[PDB]
């Protein structure tokens, strides 16, 4: 079921749909696990995340080239933090077109991260402006809210059952939020549930840092954001 190559793990979730995982040693908590998403939509391929570094970055180009061998078409990446942008730059060697929340882009120089090439921007109710996710394919972007940071977005895979949370999301077993030092402590309960009613018949729950959940992980995120207001 995982699939280890060099230093990342792949794991199948869908017949077109894989989750990548990648480490960083964060001094303080131990080996820290990164997940995002490699989605294939007919003859290409779609990223959701970088792993955490460059050369981490270039794994997963490298086994999609392996398992897929199918041109990638464009990464998105979910907010600026480094386990989700901190391999832009190897993104943009390799030619692949690049796409984040416009705020995520603005934050990137402060947060230490490069920028994506192309910025998204999202209607009142929170679904990204078409115009700005072009050939997106399958890929349903949704932004719930500040909550984890004030720029974080999700995305739902249309012909599955799958929607991912990146950071905003943990597991039904978690015990806390994690990083709250750029949380909205005062949005996040909403923004986890606004999450949840956009992609109300996803069962399975895709996340950074857990593995995948089911529905129960949005409530107890839920449940458990309450805490911080
Ligand atoms: C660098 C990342 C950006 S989200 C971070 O701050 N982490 C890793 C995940 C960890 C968790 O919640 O399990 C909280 C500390
Ligand atoms: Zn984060
Ligand atoms: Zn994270």
């Amino acid at each position: 079921g995982d699939q280890r190559f060099g230093d990342l793990v792949f794991r199948q979730l869908a017949p077109n749909v894989w989750q990548h995982t990648s480490y960083l040693d964060m001094p303080g908590f131990g080996a820290v696990a990164s997940n995002g998403l490699i989605v294939r939509d007919g003859g290409r391929v779609l990223v959701v995340d970088t792993a955490w570094t460059d050369d981490q970055t270039a794994q997963i180009l490298n086994w999609i080239k392996q398992e897929i061998n199918l041109p990638v078409a464009l990464a998105v990446v979910t907010h600026a933090h480094q386990d989700k942008m901190g391999g832009m730059d190897a993104l943009h060697a390799a030619g692949i077109a690049t796409y984040a929340n416009a705020l995520s882009n603005q934050l990137a120089p402060q947060e230490g991260m490069v920028a994506a090439q192309h910025s998204l921007t999202f209607a009142a109710n929170g679904w990204v402006e078409p115009a700005t996710a072009p050939n997106f394919g399958p890929l349903k972007v949704f932004y719930p809210g500040p909550g984890h940071t004030s720029d974080n977005i999700t995305v739902g895979i249309d012909g599955t059952d799958i929607a991912f949370g990146g950071c905003l999301i943990k597991d039904s077993k978690a015990k806390s939020l994690g990083n709250l030092g750029d949380a909205d402590t005062e949005h996040y309960a909403a923004s986890a549930r606004a999450f949840g009613a956009a992609f109300p018949k996803a069962s399975m729950i895709v996340m950074s840092h857990s593995a995948p959940d089911s529905r129960a992980a949005i409530t107890h995120t839920a449940r458990m954001a309450d805490k911080l207001r």
